[PDB]
């Protein structure tokens, strides 16, 4: 069971690494096995298909997001750090929405992904409502704040893919904490 | 002089009509012939203004860069508010200009206008960063590298445009003028000391 659980996480970790390096469409299950160091059938014990790996990566991501919500200012900062690190993975998951999530592939896992996304959406909304009630955020509809947070994250991901970022902007790590601070502070009363 | 006034007024009608057809049907579907027929003019006439669609594309982008330049030639807090209003007005044109960057700017089409475009963009970059530096010096913005504020402003605009295009988000936000102003506030206030 140790063998199973430890190897499984290594599958997922290698699979994501290959996806971001080479494009998810070019990466087969064959290739993930070679990189981990196991054979083909050893993988099928874990994931019946690459779509199962796709959904498991997204499911694990939503569960890490859920575990964040279990002080509110520190929480809001951690939420922006979580969303904004690994921009390449974020962009991979958006492609997966059209390619796998909006299809009949692995329906059991897709059903489970919708459910935890809806509960995570309600968790963020509840944080917003609490920070309005504390006087931290401006008293506007909570979806003003939710959409503003979606926009900052989405624009930040595009920024990290932009030729200006790659080549002109120097202190990228200092910038990162600057943008997280911006997220915590936007909409402040 | 009347002849110059009328030739220009027609030129603007062609550009206003072209942009409207681009945003309505997708820019690849729209031909110079469709633009000329919509304005009510012939083939040869529209050729007097633009030899090709790609010239219209680049003119639309140049005119946007010239609008941005005029904005900086106007207090700085009001200016920062006007900058974000200018950038977040017409989200559909922003997304068109993003497709045009790959389709016409980063190619060998209309090389004289593209060269022009990069020079005015360089000037607009300097003008925006100058505004940031003056707001830092006036104690409005945190004293961090000016390119931090520039990139934050780039991210907010880009995501706000994406917001307006996602089908999930148009329904969650019923109040579109109210939200836009909340977003305006956010832009002016972000990076504040």
């Amino acid at each position: 069971v140790r063998e199973f659980r430890r190897r499984e996480q290594e599958i997922l970790d290698t699979a994501l690494k290959l996806f971001l390096e080479q494009g998810e469409d070019s990466v087969t299950v064959e290739m993930i096995a070679d990189a981990v160091g196991i054979g083909k059938g050893t993988i099928y014990k874990h994931f019946k298909s690459k779509a199962e790996i796709y959904l498991r990566l997204m499911l694990d991501y939503e569960r890490d997001l859920a575990a964040l919500f279990h002080d509110k200012e520190a929480l809001s900062r951690a939420y922006f750090e979580f969303r904004m690190r690994d921009p390449q993975r974020y962009r991979l998951f958006d492609r997966l929405e059209e390619k796998v999530v909006k299809t009949s592939q692995v329906p059991e896992m897709v059903e489970e992904l919708h459910k935890i996304r809806a509960s995570n959406f309600e968790r963020l909304t509840q944080l917003i409502k609490e920070r309005i009630a504390d006087g931290k955020l401006e008293n506007v509809p909570p979806y003003f704040h939710y959409c503003a947070a979606w926009a900052l994250v989405h624009g930040a991901v595009a920024l990290y893919h932009s030729p200006f970022w790659r080549e002109v902007l120097e202190d990228q790590e200092g910038f990162f904490h600057f943008l997280m601070d911006i997220g915590v502070r936007m909409g402040n009363k």
